[PDB]
């Protein structure tokens, strides 16, 4: 899983704890 900070995009859900804010994770 990714951690925070660990960019993304809008609706991913790979953070390992949380979902995509300002586009990372």
């Amino acid at each position: 899983c990714k951690g925070k900070g660990a960019k993304c995009s809008r609706l991913m859900y790979d953070c390992c704890t949380g979902s995509c804010r300002s586009g990372k994770c």
